[PDB]
């Protein structure tokens, strides 16, 4: 009734909005506090609080059901913010059995929400994550160089040297520690090079050809970011040669209408 | 009268200015050339001359303030370097104790004059920091970012390792070690792999984020560069469509004149 129309003017309202993001942010500053080395019994008062705040994010999500129901689930943003509310209720019935402490490590998810809910981040994120689909096609090519060196490394350097180099799922991990240019001397290649003396020619080609890539996956973004300007420029140079093309046409015209007599 | 006047003539002569910047330089190199322990006495006599230098400044800083009264307050710089001089002041009259270190700081803060006071040099740094507002956006959601992970960073690593991740305060300067690529890898992660297995899932995407806004933070300032220059380069296409019209519309006119004839 009247009820459906107090929901509709109350769910809508900026106060509202302006509450939850007051109530996020207290959140944050209580949680923010847990420094290790305690042993006092507040921490259990801590997750004591923990519970009303999980109850208030919960009649939230649902009094922000209610009104859409076919339109809630585009906006991809609530669905993304429905599922970190909806893992935190999971943590709460069910404890973990016993070293599987995975069920804990959701509980911290939760603070991603100050992302998903100040509506300035999200406008700049849009923006900053707009640019990608425009350069996905180097990041397939970088990743297909690294399955290739990952299974050329692994079954060079295998039989000797097995922590760093033996399996391929370690393998992965370091050469992206070779790419970033982190210890690769004092820590990798040298001591390879007590063992293998000719193990500089896979790594000093290797230093090269994803270093190449990484320049040019910037240069890309910086033309897209000068297509925009020389588009605008293109538009105001047109607008001005539009406008003389309109000014001569009249006497043109007048021209025509100076025969007849 | 001829006092003001003569006050006037001194003040904005560039002698005066270049007096005052060849005192700060030999301040400079005068406080510069302490080799530390010294094993001597001199020290004292290092001591006298900073006195000589504060009083110096001091009836420079008088001087200046008898010439305007508002003029100077509508400047952030002149605040700026009466700000440092009132600090070096201050610690003139109280005492350097060995009980609390914080009064030798103000002390050494006289350096920064050096920058404010060569005007080519305020240019400069003018010109620097004229691209920052409007870059402030990004910053702030780096800031948020740091916030996000430390708090994310605390509970997990914590437990274990009191010293790398024990706190907050000491958490985010761990980030900032591993944001800025040096040893994250054989000081880092790897002594945390020993315990934790799965640790690489935390730090690896960290370096997806923040050196992605980075990289973008960069092209920026380079859009920026253009966009003054493009401000050129749009103006001067237009202003010969402004000769290309003048000379045309002459002639146009002798159209109109010729009807009469007709």
């Amino acid at each position: 009734s009247h009820m459906y129309l107090r929901i509709t003017n109350i769910v809508e309202s900026s106060f509202f909005t302006k509450f939850i993001i007051y109530l996020i942010v207290l959140n944050t500053l209580f949680m923010a506090m847990e420094h290790h080395p305690m042993t006092e019994e507040f921490k259990n008062v801590l997750a004591i609080g923990n519970l009303v705040f999980t109850g208030i994010f919960a009649i939230e999500i649902i009094l922000r059901i209610y009104v859409h129901r076919i339109s809630f689930f585009k906006d991809p943003w609530s669905l993304f913010d429905s599922l970190i509310v909806t893992l935190s209720l999971v943590e709460l019935f069910l404890a973990d059995v016993e070293g599987l402490s995975v069920l804990r490590s959701f509980r911290l998810l939760r603070v991603f929400r100050l992302v998903t809910a100040v509506p300035q981040m999200r406008k700049i994120v849009s923006a900053l994550i707009s640019v990608i689909p425009g350069m996905l096609s180097v990041i397939a090519l970088m990743t297909l160089f690294f399955y290739i060196f990952a299974i050329m490394a692994t079954q060079l350097f295998g039989e000797r040297f097995p922590e760093w180099f033996g399996t391929l799922g370690e393998s992965f991990y370091t050469l992206f520690q070779v790419m970033t240019l982190e210890s690769w001397s004092m820590g990798i290649v040298r001591p390879l090079m007590e063992v293998y003396p000719y193990a500089w020619v896979f790594f000093i080609p290797f230093i090269f050809v994803v270093t190449f890539v990484m320049i040019n996956l910037v240069v890309a973004i910086c033309v897209d970011a000068m297509a925009i300007l020389n588009q605008k420029e293109e538009q105001h140079i047109i607008d001005e040669v539009q406008s003389h093309e309109d000014n001569i046409n009249n006497e043109i015209i007048k021209l025509r209408e100076e025969i007849v007599e």
